[PDB]
């Protein structure tokens, strides 16, 4: 009857999520509900976030329909730079058989196994869930996996003595975000050329819009087409070399760190001096190997992947 714990991200049930850097998403720390959860003199979890991942908040604490009240049956410790980026929640002991009394008309989840296929909560099948706003930042390394876990100690014996035990995730989620790198030629691919601006787009000609996070992520002024604000859409720009470059991008969005690439489109709005601007826009492709060649062997960008040469035509 002790509790089976799992982690998942996005939604219900997914283990591997893509995102672009400062994209608010969920994770979900679940439990299963012990039929004596009544008894318990602990019920402790804690959660040590990846330094690439930003905490933004715990949304509603959820026990089939139900929700659970903060300050009333369970207190939060948030992640700060002082502990390493660490969430604690504590269900308070004094409080277990009020949430015990609260889960009396549900039939809960039972083992680990229904824990981690479930893709909703219900009173018919019931478990804790505790979804954890968070965004990936900029010192992510593009391609990257980065994992989460955490681990609670529950207290299951009402004896007075403090003798909890851990349960744990068998098994890992993770996110990952990417980027791309491109120079800028003329149209035989010989000389270099400074000055060309694009619009970001992406793959239906939404504009990409800068947040803060990604605009961390993209320090580099000399590729950026003018200032970088919040809100506002991405303009990116060739340097005097003919290189640029965008961090932070979603690539394998619904697959784990080796998955699907994602298209994204740069419209050229004005071109280097000389050249034409052309009707068509240039697509390019955002995967795991994108930016770094080699992502799970560095814990820092290295930026060795080939860029897309961009062809221009002359005037
Ligand atoms: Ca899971
Ligand atoms: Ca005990």
């Amino acid at each position: 009857d002790e509790p089976k714990t799992d982690k998942d991200v996005k939604k219900l049930g997914q283990d591997d999520a893509g995102y672009t850097i400062g994209e608010e998403f969920k994770w979900f720390l679940k439990s299963t509900i012990p039929a004596n959860l009544g008894d318990y003199e602990k019920f402790e979890i804690t959660d040590k976030f990846a330094d690439g991942l930003t905490y933004k908040s715990v949304g509603k604490i959820k026990i089939g329909s139900k929700t659970l009240n903060r300050d009333e049956h369970y207190t939060i410790d948030e992640p700060t730079v002082d502990n390493q980026n660490t969430l604690k929640i504590t269900f308070k002991p004094e409080k277990f058989k009020e949430i015990a009394e609260l889960l009396k008309g549900m039939t809960l989840v039972k083992n680990q196994d229904a824990l981690d296929k479930a893709t909703a909560n219900t009173d018919d099948a019931a478990f804790l869930e505790i979804p954890v706003a968070s965004t990936i930042n900029e010192k992510a390394v593009l391609g990257k996996a980065i994992e989460n876990t955490f681990e609670l100690q529950y207290d299951h014996t009402p004896d007075k003595a403090d003798n909890p035990k851990p349960s744990n995730p068998p098994r890992k989620p993770e996110v990952h975000t990417g980027g791309k790198r491109f120079v800028k030629k003329d149209s035989t691919e010989t000389q270099t050329l400074g000055g060309a601006e694009f619009d970001l787009l992406a793959s239906d000609g939404t504009a990409v819009k800068w947040t803060d996070a990604l605009i961390k992520a993209n320090t580099n002024k000399n590729y950026i087409a003018g200032e970088a604000v919040t809100g506002q859409p991405i303009k990116l720009k060739s340097h005097t070399d003919g290189t640029f470059e965008i961090k932070g991008l979603a690539y394998a969005v619904d697959a784990n760190a080796e998955g699907t690439a994602v298209t994204y489109k740069l419209k050229e709005t004005k071109a280097p001096e000389g050249y034409v601007i052309p009707d068509k826009e240039i697509e390019f492709t955002v995967s795991q190997t994108s930016y770094n060649t080699k992502p799970t062997d560095i814990t820092v960008d290295s930026a060795d992947a080939t860029p897309d040469t961009i062809k221009n035509n002359k005037r």
